[PDB]
């Protein structure tokens, strides 16, 4: 089983303990660590933060304590417009140029592969996404001839039924991708003003409207579309989505007036690092959707939907029973990397909870 762990570039700028550098990562923890967001300029992959080469080096030295460890670099992300990806991939000339620029970059900085985070291809992009994966992989095979190890190629895909039908040809890109990561956590997406859990596991059978929103539906679906189990990796979140209530009501359906107030370290609306959530729980009321097997908490006029050690131990357990390739964890930096925020003395409590279940066969 694989344990893919995303690490983000901008977690270095957080104040106090919130700050995080590749330095704090346990090398023996995950199998694959995906460094977050490279960029594109003049049609070639390129750096993003001023000090990326430095940090590239720090992350890639962990492979010195753990040789089994594999690291990849990711291109795209939410704050990277899709029109941008879309326009590189639809002109074979600008496309072929980006591809050729990739292997040497990865090699110079010591990455074992590249990851595509084209955040949401559209109806008009399905065909080019395919071209890009196909051609990119071809380029990696041809390059392994120089007698060095073949660079890995992966992709982070949407888990929303309508998004998968609209922009992905799952059957095709699964042939060329080393693994596929399922973004199974943005379900109660950005819109609608009702309280709800962003990463529920099941249908929460007490809910009738949207069955397409949950890890289970998403997974079954991808399998039907043709992606093979041994390439699928299920996304697990390490952050919580927050709302500012608009009434005394706190149960399913309750009205929302907007996002939740920012975390003291995370500084961003509607979001909360896990270590922040640990502090938050003090004086907070905790509840747990039995149906979807995921917890939520309220305190004041704030309602937080999140994932704890056991809702996570559970998602992990599902993943195994359906025989998938492994689990993907979004942001080791959003977890309690110091281990001084969530009661117990453990470091990376959530990510290691997943690793425990994954390591028991
Ligand atoms: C990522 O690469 C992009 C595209 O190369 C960089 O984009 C910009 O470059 C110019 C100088 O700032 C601007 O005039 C343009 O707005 C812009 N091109 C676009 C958006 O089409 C961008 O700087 C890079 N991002 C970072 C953080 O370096």
């Amino acid at each position: 089983y694989k344990l893919i762990c995303y690490y983000t570039s901008w977690s270095q700028y957080r104040e106090g303990d919130g700050s995080c550098f590749p330095d704090a990562i346990d090398p023996f923890l995950c199998t694959h660590v995906i460094y977050s967001f490279a960029n594109i300029s003049n049609n070639e992959i390129d750096t993003w933060e001023w000090n990326d080469v430095t940090l590239y080096d720090t992350l890639n030295t962990l492979k010195n304590r753990n040789p089994k460890l594999k690291t990849l670099l990711s291109v795209g992300g939410w704050n990277f417009g899709p029109e941008r990806f879309s326009k590189i991939a639809s002109k074979t000339q600008s496309r072929r140029t980006f591809i050729k620029s990739v292997p040497p970059f990865l090699r110079t900085h010591g990455f074992d592969g590249l990851d595509l985070a084209w955040l949401y291809p559209g109806r008009r992009d399905k065909r080019h996404l395919t071209a890009l994966v196909k051609e990119m992989k071809a380029e990696f095979a041809r390059e392994a001839q120089a007698g060095t190890e073949r660079l890995l190629l992966s992709a982070a895909v949407s888990a929303g039924k309508i998004a998968i039908d609209r922009g992905y040809d799952i059957a095709q890109i699964s042939r060329h991708l080393d693994f596929i990561s399922l973004l199974t956590y943005d379900f109660h997406g950005a819109w609608r003003q009702t309280v709800g859990h962003h990463s529920p596991l099941f249908r929460g059978n007490s809910d009738a409207s949207s069955r397409f929103s949950n890890a289970d539906y998403a997974v079954s679906y991808m399998l039907r579309l043709g992606a093979p189990a041994n390439k699928l990796v299920m996304g697990i979140p390490t952050f919580g989505r927050s709302f500012t209530l608009a009434s005394s009501k706190t149960d399913v359906g309750a009205p929302i007036s907007g996002p939740g107030i920012p975390g003291r370290f995370t500084k961003e609306k509607g979001i909360l690092a896990y270590y922040e959530i640990c502090d938050f729980l003090h004086g907070a009321t905790t509840h747990r959707f039995r149906d979807q097997q995921v917890p939520y908490a309220t305190k004041g006029n704030q309602w937080v939907a999140y994932d704890d050690q056991e809702s996570v131990k559970n998602k992990a357990r599902y993943l195994k029973n359906r025989q998938l390739a492994g689990a993907m964890v979004w942001a080791l930096d959003l977890d309690d990397f110091r281990g001084t925020f969530c009661g117990q003395n453990l470091t990376f409590p959530l990510t290691s909870a997943v690793k425990d279940v994954l390591a028991r066969v």
